[PDB]
């Protein structure tokens, strides 16, 4: 018996529109890896398809439930019909707006399949105003190598917000 | 005590109106078995008769329930009056604009005693476009025999679908 | 600690109109029975006085809950006033029209304390159309005696009910 | 860890007016003993302030919970800002006619201390009709002492109110 | 597996304003720490995780979880952009006309990282009413030192209130 109960506490009901599905479930996959430990890529299928509850349309089999990003990636051609990195600049720029650049950097990657350079070159793009491009840009240079990079790139984006005194959608004090 | 909990996460409240609860069943049990197993009759029989609540009306007893199959069918006779296999083509036609095709081959072939040829041909006629109707039927015509034919259909229209750029609805990306 | 929340997930919220919490509680009685054991008086009084939740004016004690039947009957000289069987014939009246024959069968033989004469005199009366009754009296003259009669009372009315092409609630396929 | 769950199913969400807390809290207490043990004063402190969720300013201490009555009137110093025995003939009026006599014996007596003399001559002024108020007398004054009428005054108004023809809240049949 | 549904059966649903939800988590964190003990950074960073769901720009990580002061001011952060003391006195008199003045004190300081003399002065322009100023300063006047005020105040502030008949929002009886 996989304990569902718990994991539909973190996540909650699906989306009504289909499309919205992929966004959702990327969002709520690192909560879940932390309540309940998902070790093999056929607890992982049980547990998506449970959580969507009868979508006999969106079902996955295991082969494409080898890690969280094939789970959401193969969701998006279901739900679209387009293979994600084909439009990835316009998917990112609608999460940025409606979430945030912490949201959009993570899902961003999700899609990409881990590529840092072309998800931290379109969210350079959409970053809230000149000065926060430029103080991230220096401080992400000074780092060794792109896998040092891609670690820290949430954690430095944090200490710039807060000295400019931004939330985390990127609306100012003033 | 069967743990009701967990399998009333998985499915929800039963559908308000009497003749859409044997479709809603046939769509939520696949996920019921991945989660809890069902290895007896009686087990299922007492695991559907919580799901529904108090229906003494649609009320099944263990020797109706050697099958999921069975099971739903049996509703269907309950909620509409009438055999399911008298007006199969008009169940099918209803289940492909609401949901799409592959809830339609699942369902079909549940009401339909696991027939591949009454099934296959009453969907052929509802398959979106002329060029899905061709393509599929070239690929299917390659497996050895009707049992091949009928554990592939649902891979070979997912990979149809992906190349005209179809969702699972049916509706194009243009 | 009693399971409360399993047969909470079965039963759900208490109706808000007072007078239709006894017919509700008979309709769950049998769902519950089967995913939880209740063996004693006193467990079922537990049970009872946890799913109406704070209602002090409807509690039950242990020695008034000695049978299901019991306990709906109670309930109703609450709720209504007036002991169940001085109305009986107006009981029965309402609840085939909601619900159905079936579930006028169950309901009236809990709160008619098992009279099989009475209950199927009743119903005979309210029966769908003047082929049902005819032919559903001549499956059960067959039965040998009083007891096999009312152990199969619902089989037969299955049958005639499919032959003639009506759905539970009496509605004609036509 | 305490089975929170369990007893959120029996009580429910607290009441958004703080003024009715307290009253919710004495009619859902019987129903919690039977389904979950409490045998501290500091088990009961912590249960209690789980159920009313995050309410700071109502939140109780383990000295003032060493009986449920002991927490239900704490909790109406807070809520209304008087302590109840100054006010209890206007408590027990509310509670008559929005939900019944047997709701009033029972809070009444957890706000009054359990004094019997002041509860029993408070209600007997909001009995329902002058044929009630000589029916129970008489039953009650054969009892030998005060302390055997407490134990069954419930038990003598509800003979009385099945004799009247009389529901739960005093309304007539006919 | 954290036992994250007995967690959200105390706490509820978050808040649909992002800027509630810091306040949210300072008044039911006591309840949670009574329900489920938390020992660990690691173990409260994983249910602040689960219990905001999927919320990507607002997630902790284990080292700004030391205590539950950390984590709800690290979310002030977030949801405002501005540190908390910047605007302590601003923040403590939205709380007293929303909630009470028991709420200010707990979640005060929370946010003033335990600072008794400035929590104390901002709360006493705020006291309801002059005769509660100068009745409540004559108690505290009397404890040892500051870690004794600290620890007493509330308790000091409900005895003076029930003398004065008044609720805990402060609105007299009169």
């Amino acid at each position: 018996v996989i304990p569902i109960q718990h994991i539909r506490s973190v996540t909650g009901e699906p989306p009504r529109n289909p499309r919205e599905i992929p966004i959702w479930l990327g969002r709520n996959a690192p909560a879940i890896d932390g309540v309940f430990p998902v070790t093999t890529p056929d607890l992982r299928c049980r547990i998506i398809n449970a959580i969507l509850g009868g979508n006999i349309g969106l079902s996955l089999t295991p082969g494409d439930c080898l890690t969280w990003d094939s789970a959401v990636a193969t969701l998006f051609i279901r739900t679209h019909g387009t293979f994600p990195m084909h439009q990835l600049g316009n998917v990112i720029k609608g999460i940025v707006d409606q979430e945030g650049v912490a949201t959009a950097y993570t899902l961003g990657m999700m899609l990409s399949g881990q590529n840092y350079q072309l998800v931290s070159g379109i969210i350079r793009g959409y970053l809230p105003g000149q000065a926060v491009v430029t103080a991230l840009q220096q401080r992400l240079d000074q780092e060794i190598d792109d896998q040092t990079r891609a670690e820290t790139f949430i954690q430095h984006l944090n200490a710039v917000y807060e000295i400019l005194g931004l939330n985390a959608r990127g609306q100012s004090i003033r």
